């Protein structure tokens, strides 16, 4: 099977190269090692990077700087000085190697406190717009670097095939096409275009997430087994490394998921022979948290095939310390080759050394760190709001019950109306975002908030009442309704019927319909769910994803302005094939048998005027 080379933009610095031999030329074996080590904060201290002098270290996301959940920008870039001067101070470990933070750029820089959140990626390719991700990817860098933090992960290419998975919202798309279109342009956004600007300013170093296949696993099983031929994991699940390698990408992280039974992370034949031989891909690798101890023959403190394989760098958050130290030991008992640690220090080097490590001042110094307000920044709210605006997908719109004009009376009912944890999804401030409440979210808007906003600058009425109680009764009823958040495998499902356990949802859009009130439904998910009986229950209902901190781009689109006039219509169309059975788990645009409920580039407007009938609710045994 041949890969295609696709690194065709990016060419090498010379002066970068020449100070990464005269480095490597008088490094240590132990020199060398620290280089490829990744530490994360919770388990850090500085006297250990003044020990070791780590190539970088991990913003891992459950802990702000010294232990605080909230701090300050003078805090974080106190906390980086630290590090960096650790890292500066040859005592010790005896050289003077700039070290680095970074941090999981999932939707913003959503690990901390008060950053803007972006929509997920579902919603994003529903927006079908490629200027919209870079400028996404560019407002990203900006609020990263804010935290005085130079390397962020993200873009996320997965092209997701079965969405029991739980991180089916990470992904854009099923669709390779799709997520090809757009994971070049994130990268730019972050590192700047190949040329001049290439990781000048506020741009970041970036990591493309993950190598390869996680979206392909049997049964949406997260880390779980890709079956799949060569040709589709490079015709389908690649797509977007083509494009991210070849905008020059400086980092690609490997994945937890097996291919064909093996662990991608000890794989040399992807992670050596078709990324770095085949591809062309000239950056480091960086392996997931802790995904070296599922390799076979390796543990927590130790993992040679990995590094052998083609990982460059090791994020081991906790045993680094022991992991160090064996690794160093298994170069001098010979079983890791000198060159491959030489390789793997060229790589990152090369990264940092463009970047401008050798050549920035301390973090609190930088030009791009002068600007708290990045983070959260207006014209960043301003642009996600624009971003949730067009990620919307209308599904059901009967008798053009939308847009309801804002002079109206309206009650906004659902366990989601006012939550932004739910509107957020998890990778929002928290993990799973289960314990975030709304002033875990500062300067964010819930989906009432935004609604009464404008209906009371349109003089209508509106009440908020999660279990659908009112006193005057309502010309509409807006409910919204969703999955509760989740990161990784928490998400991972058996059954596409939504809430088949409680139908707790679907007993308040009965209560309404038989109070003969319409109802629009808002649908907040991380992935089409079976909602046939809720679509039922629905005059309209709108798919709206993990819209995150702006929930006012909801109202935008729903509410006609004063006047009465539509101020948006819907512009977002499906990435994700919507299915009308619950157990079509696999459904995929170009399937040879293809028979969704919606298809994939499915979405209504203002300007349409079809009707939904009412669907099947009848369920497999
Ligand atoms: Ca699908
Ligand atoms: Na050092």
């Amino acid at each position: 099977v041949n890969w295609p080379y696709v690194n065709t933009k990016l060419k090498r610095d010379p002066a970068v190269e020449a100070q990464i031999e005269k480095l490597l030329a008088k490094m240590t074996i132990e020199q060398k090692v620290a280089q490829m080590i990744q530490p994360e904060i919770g388990y850090l201290t500085v006297e250990q990077m003044r020990k070791y002098g780590f190539g970088s270290y991990l913003n891992g996301g459950n802990t702000a700087p010294y232990g605080n959940k909230r701090a300050d920008q003078a805090t974080w870039l106190k906390y980086a000085d630290e590090m960096y001067l650790a890292a500066m101070d040859s005592t010790l470990d005896g050289i003077a190697i700039p070290t680095v933070w970074g941090t999981d750029a999932m939707h913003g820089h959503s690990n901390v406190y008060g950053a803007t959140l972006f929509p997920h990626n579902i919603g994003l390719g529903a927006a079908r717009d490629t200027d919209l991700i870079k400028r996404i990817g560019q407002a990203t860098a900006k609020e990263v670097a804010a935290t005085g933090i130079e390397w962020s992960f993200a873009p996320t290419v997965a092209v997701v095939r079965d969405d029991r998975w739980g991180r089916t919202y990470e992904s854009y798309s099923e669709d390779p096409d799709l997520v090809k279109r757009y994971a070049g342009e994130m990268v730019t956004g972050i590192q700047g275009d190949v040329g001049a600007d290439f990781l000048k300013g506020s741009n970041r170093i970036a990591t493309a997430k993950h190598f390869v296949g996680d979206g392909g696993t049997e049964r949406g099983v997260d880390r779980g087994n890709t079956l799949i031929d060569e040709k589709g994991l490079r015709d389908i699940h690649s797509a977007g490394y083509f494009s991210a390698i070849n905008q020059g990408v400086q980092s690609v992280m490997a994945s937890f998921n097996s291919w064909n039974g093996k662990r991608v992370h000890g794989d040399k034949h992807l992670l050596t022979d078709v990324l770095k031989n085949q591809l062309g891909f000239d950056g480091f690798v960086v392996s997931d948290w802790n995904a070296h101890k599922f390799v076979e023959g390796c543990d927590l403190e130790q993992c040679a095939q990995a590094i052998n394989a083609g990982v460059d760098v090791i994020m081991v958050p906790e045993h680094f310390e022991a992991f160090y130290h064996n690794t160093v030991k298994q170069v001098k008992a010979g079983v890791i080759a000198e060159s491959r640690i030489n390789d793997a220090v060229r790589r990152f080097l090369r990264a940092k050394i463009r970047w401008g490590v050798f050549t920035k001042s301390k973090p609190s110094a930088r030009p791009e760190s002068q600007h708290p307000q990045w983070l959260g920044a207006a014209e960043h709210r301003t642009l996600a709001r624009e971003a949730v605006r067009k990620s919307l997908v209308l599904l059901k719109n009967n008798e053009s019950i939308l847009p309801i004009k804002a002079s109206s009376r309206i009650l906004v009912a659902g366990k989601g109306a006012n939550a932004i944890n739910m509107q957020a999804g998890g990778w929002s401030v928290s993990w799973q975002g289960t314990d975030n409440t709304n002033s875990d979210f500062p300067n964010a808007t819930s989906i009432f908030s935004g609604l009464q906003s404008q209906v009371t600058k349109a003089g209508g009425k509106i009440t908020l009442s999660e279990s659908g109680e009112y006193t005057s009764k309502p010309d509409v009823a807006i409910v919204v309704i969703g999955e509760e958040p989740y990161a990784e495998w928490f998400g991972d499902i058996e059954l596409l019927e939504f809430q088949h356990e409680t139908k707790h949802a679907l007993a308040l859009l009965k209560q309404l319909k038989a109070d003969n009130i319409p109802v629009v439904t808002v649908f907040l998910s991380g992935r089409p769910l079976w909602v046939n009986k809720e679509l039922n229950a629905s005059d309209a209902f709108v798919a709206a994803w993990l819209p995150g901190s702006e929930g006012e781009g909801v109202a935008d689109v729903l509410l006609t302005n004063k006047q009465g006039k539509t101020q948006f219509d819907f512009t977002g169309k499906l990435s994700f094939s919507w299915p009308k059975y619950d157990d079509q788990f696999t459904l995929n645009l170009n399937d040879a048998d293809y028979d969704p409920l919606f298809a994939y580039g499915y979405g209504l407007t203002y300007q349409d005027n079809i009707n939904v009938p009412v669907l099947s609710e009848k369920t497999s045994p």
